[PDB]
């Protein structure tokens, strides 16, 4: 079981460039609030477009032919990045009740989950460290041709508050395994934890420079690492329009290699033959899962018509049976909104839905005078053309929509350009088999949910983002080969 | 459609050496018959020892460095398997309609199957020819180390009867795809269209000695060549009996590589939920099939109670619409058995089945006073300790057993020193996981039977074999590793 | 021996568009000119957004679920793709005349090089076409996960002019290869050749819509290709300037893949113990090859000082060998320049060249009043200053330059933004790797240049280009990744 | 630097099995000896038959379905590998001290060189264990079908004594990864430190049965283990005629998988333009490293005529350096030799050698009344008639041969059956990749020699061994494919 939190004293707040901290070169220092109460964790300091030049040339030295990160062993890096997972691990409690309280999640969860997942994907990138392995080619004429996948060179890394642990170890595993220096830049809600792992980082021994965190404001320091030129590759976390801009902004300058994770409008469909208590508790726990705020949430739940009723009555109940209240209470099952702004457009969005005509069935409005959370909301008989159906709301908002036919319903749900997942439910094999190869999503799950795992990629299909991570196609996108061809005097089979 | 068949005359009945045509050196030959009409066809050379080690030393020397095969571009190689695949289907009528008379098999069956499984898998290895590649390793300090995988050496490759064609393209697809040089030696009974493919060879453009052909018998040449001490690697399709043999003489001189293909008492399991239809049909495919002549031939059908019955009168009443006569003749579904031996033994299994105890629904006895045909049979209610249900009985006979329980079935299916393939049928995809899981087969089929193609690895498990072949599995089999490793000034990532 | 060329009729001169031939929507054509004597070939309708729009449209709808091309298997596209190569084998001199007549290019470089390159391309990614295979994943928990790598879409190809019919294989092999269908735009410079190879495609037995040719002027037609919501993937080559235009243009529309090949100013680096002879004719191949039309020309030879002088001297005997003439004309080595603006362009760069103080050795103006020829030109004492050592100059103009130490030349070469490729000529063991690994560069040759083959993956490291071509690793980039996760009941090692 | 020893308590001593401790069935122990001094350590249990025979009952029963070992996810089976290898570097002092007491190795080698590879290599293969994965296959037809690398089963394997437990981690390593179970029978020369670490591997946490470890004789126990039908795959490292009688027993009994790691007479090659310094020290290492006990020893050291003698004076005054004494006193850089069989059998090699006619220049005889030491020797002037050129000495000595022309002496270093082995020394890259290609060994070392890593995959060629190790594709070996072909209704690109 979680072990009983403590009390929370943060110290790191500052620029983590070469391994030392750094105030910022204005000076400013913006605050950081909890989303339970609405009260300042701590100020941190503001990184502008000078804090990420100088990390930007910190990380360039570190990556220097002959320095002690490139002429280090494979291995070596394997070692350091478990030993980094083996100092997360010891300060479990610390870093669980920091996440839980700045972003407002449950600490059940922010401890069972998010570090849990942390410690795998970190290990598993230890794994990979030294088992990526170039080729030899049969090329024609008399020749020895091999590849090598060396490092990129510096990446940029910009972070989003929902899931600040578990996406920073996205990001700085495969980064590091391949041999990469990274300068992260982690959401300005949520600052915290990202700077403790940097602390841990440096216990850890990597060699100055090899890791830099610049806590700031997107507009400003997310744009200065996406249109730097000695950056040689970007990766962010975000949402779609910021996906453009970093996307335009990057071809605008230096054409470094950009990866996008944008958001989407998964589908969820359940078929009449599909395990009705199964489909529904999965169902619930894809749309409700960490109050909404995830990039896969099953936002439109298409289910058949004649266990329409039946589903909607079973989901009306669950939804009635969900707790809210404060995070580090033992026994709420949902904590509040990240900030204000969500908030106020999860409630938006809410009278939306209500204002096109859409049934309410369970909550629909605000919860509590201080914090900011939101009833667990239902709405049935979801049209196509509604808002809800195609803005993604990222909050607790529930959509059960209703269909007859397989081919209409598969026309239904790729009909967006949102491609990052996907939900069958189904006792056959015929249909799973054929539903799973009609979507077009990253990721189709059958007769489960929110399954994710350092072992299988992870991406989006048309506008969810580009590449894939958490593989070994994942791995590939850290890499760059270059291919050596030797003239030789004979060759042979 | 098939195009009718024409006047066959048969010229190639000789050993095929460094691209030549010379007798043995005893000077004996044996003749070959026709199954359909015991009647013979031609005399062949018969292959002793001295013809082996000739067609050894031959192929040792096509195999030595810097010459013509050795410093040929792996895409020429490539280039003359495609060749080689051209040549064979401009000649598909005279080579089906060798296998029909040769082997007893159906001149539909030959044509549309054999034939086409023959290009398929020769088209297949000339793509792979030039995309098997090395790899260079991230080894501990300041070295640069790869490996490459090069041809074996000298395989020597034993033929079954039933499929001639299919498995001689088997054998030699990977082994010339990697590089090596193939001695040959065909069996006894069908020997004719392996001499033709040898001209074709010749045709094609291959340098002398890369593909030697020794015509003889399974007890002299066979243990010839696997006895041969030069000899590298040798590649055995046979009885488990002779297989075991292979092994332990292989075992005895120069500790060759041994490649086994056995056969095996094949399982196909049918649940209550499955399609009934296609579950009949392919159930009778999977036994039936070329006469029962094959090794992955569904011996066990293992049926749930709740649908024994029904599925017993189905199998009956398929089992009499089967037709039996002279293969070329059209309209016609089963042909004669390979040889009197084998028919011999067909009729003592059917006998000792009926001594035992088993329930007969169809056939039971011989057909024709000429050829060896044997009558289409069912035997129900087989129990596990009879002889039918564990000696693979290799002709038209099939075995239906009952069962109720999932785990009782999954240990009986797993009761045996056989792995070659199984067959689930059910309409549910747990179960269909589960089973498919729980089985010791190489190959786990689905809903289907006798569903092989060059892309998918075949192999057995247990006793059935040993390795893989049609594959990039299988194409492992038939290269070595070499690793280099060179001392560098300095490495870097 | 080449086959003597013959007379030249050109009858595709329209957009290719579902197998069929169209006429433009406004009706203009612009004509196309032979580099060569300045004449006039034909007129070519003139692509536009209508064009480019309809031509998605034929292809979006080929693409569809069901659609014959997407059902068909996998090995049917290689055989297609066999199919088109061996009638490109059959029309080999008219193919090799037209690339003659409209790129000014040598016949025999024609015939020996780009159509063996072109064949050779397409038989591999024939043979690629049915090998590419997904995986499956040990992941945690009672879940069977597997990845499958489906073609992308849409995919909007841009060819230069300067290698007109390989360019083409190079796009369309790997696209077809994985199942993608097309909407090509040849350059407007050399549009025939690509109109007779659709011609063949219709002939081969494509699927009507799988293959479109829309050709057109970059500025309207190749922007409306990099715009369109509905393409999936564009790939471009051709300069940086373009490359960043598209990079952003399609930052602005619907996130879709972008790969870009683009130019760089390739180092050719000589040691004091590389042989001389060797290191000269494959550095007077490295920048004359083609008229210097090439991507990867060796526009920087770095010489170590105490072997610089004879080398030079050397050198100005090659380039006094090489004769000027027409291309179709037996025993010429160089044929003229592609158009009037490039031509211009060259002549400016020598005349900055000579004005910036760089010695002239051979050459440094215009020859023969009839078409666009440059004489081979040669500048010795080029410093890092110099416009001729930094800006792409493609032309026959070579750069002799002069160093002393290992690690300034270094450092020099790594001096720039482009990393297209390398080359380093040395007899010892630790300066090939050391250099070949310190070295950025997409590709290091050693003792040799100019050595590119599709087994081997080709592309550009910082401002080149993005991704790979020619290779697993190239074929890589035109599939998606789908990753389908399964509840099992209980799963087992 | 090395850690003082300390005093040695041996407590385990007896038949590991179901991760407890039993007596012999029979009762008897064998007596195991102290090399350095020639005293009993202690008294160990002696398997037989039946403690084999209940070892294989208790793997298979572990091996069954459902099993806690068959249901663990191999990230845990990762893990578990990690925590063993952290148990072992806990107890890095006893271990070493155990190794030097038991197998008269070097203290500082079996600390720096022995502990660190079984560190290294258990960390490569709990990397490894997560990260292997099956395939999914483009068949043709409208079927889905994937490919699983399944745990082979229950493995034997058979440890030689000059490398304890560096080569029982190399067995025991990739066996747990792929998640199969072990028998292991050890040498009954040194049989205590896989008995401690079969302690720490109950004291890890596997699951009682998973390893099991049965010290006793080699006739005895090692042939019940090959002989045993339940086995499933056997390994085993040692000399050639063992491993000729393992091969033929395992084609008697069931026909289980062999893996074979035998001996080898491998060539050190040096030309004219090696740099002579690091030759030398290399050559001496190669063929003197642990007191020349090494399968993989550099025992015909081929020199060049031009620059022979020079070198043979060097080597002289490098064996004159070597000091020899009691390992575990500092300064010492060689220990005895293992038994008093192998030490006559050294003694009677040199007497063989010096009675044939080769020059003695070092040595020749032994050293010390109580121990087992033989003095370094160094044998000049050494022709391939000698038996010291032909016969694995095992022992410190040395020959020295000459040659003139490279051709004769890539013929003389490929005359042999020994393929395991072979070294080149020169300072020009066409002579090193034309005789790495040349040559048939399964690694090949270029200026270095005896480098070995976990990454790098090791084996023989020609009846060195069957098989590979240290890799993905020494992982290969322990996997069986299990392909599974599924019918769709309709399958999609
Ligand atoms: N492969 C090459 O030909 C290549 C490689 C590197 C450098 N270059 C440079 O290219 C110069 C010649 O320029 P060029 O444009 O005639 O050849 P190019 O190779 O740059 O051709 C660019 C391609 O993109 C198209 N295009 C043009 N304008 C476009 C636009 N605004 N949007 C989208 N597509 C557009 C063109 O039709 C052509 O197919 C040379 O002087 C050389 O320096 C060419």
């Amino acid at each position: 079981l979680p072990v009983l939190l403590t009390d929370l004293k943060i110290q790191y707040t500052k620029i983590f460039i070469n391994n030392e901290w750094h105030d910022s070169v204005s000076g400013k220092k913006f605050p950081v609030f909890n989303p339970a109460t609405e009260e300042e964790l701590c100020q941190v300091e503001e990184g502008d477009k000078e804090d990420v030049d100088k990390a930007v040339k910190a990380a360039r030295q570190a990556f220097q032919i002959g320095s002690p990160w490139r002429t280090m062993d494979a291995s070596e890096r394997g070692r350091l990045l478990y030993k980094l997972a083996d100092l997360i691990e010891r300060d479990r409690l610390l870093l669980a009740t920091m996440e839980s309280m700045n972003g407002g999640k449950l600490y059940s969860n922010a401890y069972l989950n998010d570090l849990a997942g942390c410690i795998k994907t970190l290990r598993y990138c230890a794994g990979w460290a030294d088992k990526i392995q170039g080729r030899t080619i049969p090329i024609d004429g008399n020749f020895f041709t091999y590849t090598r996948h060396e490092p990129i060179g510096v990446c940029g890394q910009i972070i989003p508050w929902n899931f600040p642990l578990v996406m920073l170890i996205w990001k700085i595993g495969p980064a590091l395994s391949c041999g990469n220096t990274v300068v992260v830049k982690p959401a300005e809600q949520t600052p915290l934890t990202a700077l403790h792992v940097a602390s841990l980082i440096k216990e850890a021994g990597f060699p100055p420079g090899v890791v830099n965190i610049v806590p700031g404001y997107g507009p400003t320091a997310g744009a200065a690492i996406s249109s730097h030129m000695d950056i040689d590759k970007v990766a962010f976390t975000g949402s779609t329009e910021v996906g453009k801009l970093i996307k335009e902004a990057a071809g605008k300058s230096n054409l470094k290699r950009v990866t996008l994770e944008l958001g989407g409008k998964s589908p969820c469909i359940v078929l009449a033959d599909a395990d009705l208590d199964n489909a529904v508790e999965f169902a619930h726990h894809g749309v409700f899962y960490h109050q909404g705020q995830c990039c896969i949430a099953a936002s439109r739940i298409f289910v058949e018509e004649s266990i329409y009723d039946e589903f909607v009555r079973r989901s009306v109940e669950r939804a009635k049976k969900y707790i809210l209240g404060n995070p580090l209470t033992p026994g709420v099952t949902q904590g509040p909104q990240i900030d204000k702004e969500q908030y106020d457009k999860i409630l938006d969005l809410i009278e939306s839905g209500k204002k096109e005509g859409a049934k309410l069935e369970c909550g629909g409005g605000p919860w509590g005078n201080k914090g900011y959370f939101v009833q667990p909301t239902v709405f049935s008989n979801v049209t196509d053309e509604m808002r809800i159906a195609k803005e993604e709301i990222f909050g607790p908002v529930q959509q059960i929509m209703k269909f007859k036919s397989l081919d209409d319903v598969i026309k239904r749900a790729n009909n967006t350009f949102y491609g990052l997942s996907a939900g069958v439910f189904t006792k056959d094999i015929d249909k799973a088999i054929t539903i799973s190869s009609a979507l077009q999503a990253g990721t189709v799950w059958v007769n489960c949910y929110g399954v994710v795992s350092a072992q299988c990629p992870f991406g989006g299909f048309k506008m969810s983002g580009n590449g894939r991570e958490l593989g070994e196609y994942g791995f590939h996108e850290y890499t760059e080969v270059k291919t050596v061809t030797v003239k030789i005097s004979q060759k042979n089979s």
